[PDB]
DNA sequence: ACGTACGT
DNA sequence: ACGTACGT
């Protein structure tokens, strides 16, 4: 759920 | 020598 | 001359 | 329910 590399 | 995620 | 950065 | 980010 976070996006820091891919963001889902 | 660049650092974003090593700083060589 | 190498690896850091998050939760829904 | 998954991967992005740089050059000395
Ligand atoms: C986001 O909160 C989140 C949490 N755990 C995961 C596991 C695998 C792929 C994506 C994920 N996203
Ligand atoms: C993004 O590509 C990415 C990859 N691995 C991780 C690990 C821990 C936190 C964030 C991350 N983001
Ligand atoms: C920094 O400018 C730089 C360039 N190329 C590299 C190759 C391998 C490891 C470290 C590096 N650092
Ligand atoms: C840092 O851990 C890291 C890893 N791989 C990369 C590839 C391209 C640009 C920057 C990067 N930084
Ligand atoms: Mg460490
Ligand atoms: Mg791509």
């Amino acid at each position: 759920x976070a996006x820091v590399x891919a963001x889902v």
